[PDB]
């Protein structure tokens, strides 16, 4: 389970010596955005969509990656390769840089990191989590920045009330995602529902859709009034790590009897098959 | 104008050795605190004040400084005297530390990085100058946090606008400052105001706002409406860096000829009055 190496700016690095300059913008400024993305079987799972996000992310912060797709796909291989590992975590970094005057990206650097599966990973447990509510709308909310400060900050009240997550609820009244994942209800006539506007586009939250759609269940991308968690059978959320984890709880509501839902459950299967049929090209 | 030194975690090290280790949680989560300050006659300016601030930054964020500040004061003076400089601008970082997993807040990393005194400190320009409205409100107004994601994303849009700063407009309805900078307005009777929620409390706008008073200026601190832009007479800038800087222009109104009113610049007198003052107790 050991990781060598992490590669920064193209170089392949002994993770010990892999370190940035403290005038790099991500130290000073926050600035940066990041993608993240599991391999299976020696492959990135559904890379091209993370490249593509990752690439969408960096325009918006009008960051230009050094490397182009083909090289960057390249450089991640080799990465797994030096790591001797075909199961693993891959985390890519884009920072505005070291900046002359603490405030202006000049030249972005780029960081990719490598980490065991995590434990967790696709645990699919059939006991949902329990989540609390939480008034908040994320900044740029369609670009994945390295912003977190609100998601982590509310680690200590997550846990002080016996949850293990949150749903952020714009203005307390239109539901969007958590911190790290999608969020998916799914009501008593089968109809699946997300929200569509103000949240990032996850890839797993892309494949559940698609995956759900072909099955056959009509999938609404709309907005979501908080009070419609009261008309929901099922509530579950999508992550790069998650994979589909149902929610047995949120706030006062048990969702069922707290374990996964049917259509959870079949998800949970189906998107499972999108990583096969994915890694059957590969 | 040479800086030979920064600190890290209480050791001095040479500039180009100070380095963090890429698993640090500001460079993965953006997630820190920081102030600013300048020294001039080798002190730091209002330093009490500063320190209370970062102090208090850190404890809402739930970082802890590794240091009281008895002994962060000691290394920060420490730290002037390395460098043989007696101007400075000085910025101190606290970021979430080196996470296990890339999330959770382990042990925070302290910087102290140091500049040369800013070749535009305090300039007071007698030409105002143009910015532009924006509509956003910033998170965690009152935490001098490290995220400054919307505030460097929108240097291309005021740039290509003509413009050289904005004023962010909460929902474009309520005035609250800069990326960098307190905003305050004086009105045709001189009664200055400034707003007083979800904004950072300014250490700058702290002096200024004593200031006006002890001149007996009334300074009302509320919510200011974006149509009180047009009954205002004047309005400025507060910051570290700027002292007090006059703003000539919004969008498309010019205050007075766009040259600093007369409250402005007899506040830019009485801010130095504060430097002096506060000076001659070091
Ligand atoms: C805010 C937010 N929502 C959701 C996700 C899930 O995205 P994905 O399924 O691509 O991991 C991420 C990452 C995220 O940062
Ligand atoms: C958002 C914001 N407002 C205003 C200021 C000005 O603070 P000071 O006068 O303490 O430099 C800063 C720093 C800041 O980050």
């Amino acid at each position: 389970h050991m990781i060598k190496y992490y590669n920064i700016n193209g170089q392949q690095v002994p993770v010990e010596n892999a370190t940035l300059h403290v005038s790099d913008l991500s130290i000073l400024r926050g600035y940066g955005i990041f993608d993240y993305f599991l391999a299976r079987e020696g492959h990135p799972l559904f890379l091209d969509d993370y490249l593509n996000r990752f690439y969408r992310s960096a325009a918006e912060l009008y960051l230009e990656i050094p490397f182009d797709k083909a090289e960057l796909r390249r450089q991640i291989y080799a990465l797994l390769q030096a790591n001797e590992v075909r199961e693993a975590g891959i985390r890519l970094v884009l920072t505005g840089g070291y900046s002359p005057d603490g405030y202006t990206p000049v030249n972005p650097n780029l960081l990719i990191m490598m980490y065991d599966l995590p434990a967790s990973a696709w645990e699919f447990s059939a006991q949902g989590i329990k989540i609390i509510t939480h008034p908040f709308q994320r900044e740029l909310p369609e670009v994945k920045t390295i912003n977190y400060s609100t998601g982590i900050r509310m680690l200590k009240t997550i846990k002080e009330r016996g949850a293990t997550d949150l749903i952020y609820v714009d203005q307390g009244e239109w539901i969007r995602e958590s911190a790290r994942s999608n969020f998916f209800l799914v009501m008593p006539d089968n109809t699946i529902v997300t929200a569509d506007e103000k949240i990032l586009w996850g890839i797993t939250r892309r494949q559940v859709i698609d995956a759900a759609r072909e099955a056959g269940y009509a999938v609404e991308e709309r907005r979501i009034h908080i009070t419609e968690l009261d008309q929901a059978r099922e509530a579950f959320f999508t992550s790069t790590i998650k994979g589909v984890m149902a929610i047995g709880q949120i706030d006062d509501r048990v969702f069922g009897d707290g374990t996964i839902g049917k259509v959870t459950q079949e998800l949970q299967d189906l998107f499972v098959g999108k990583v096969k049929a994915y890694l059957e090209t590969c």
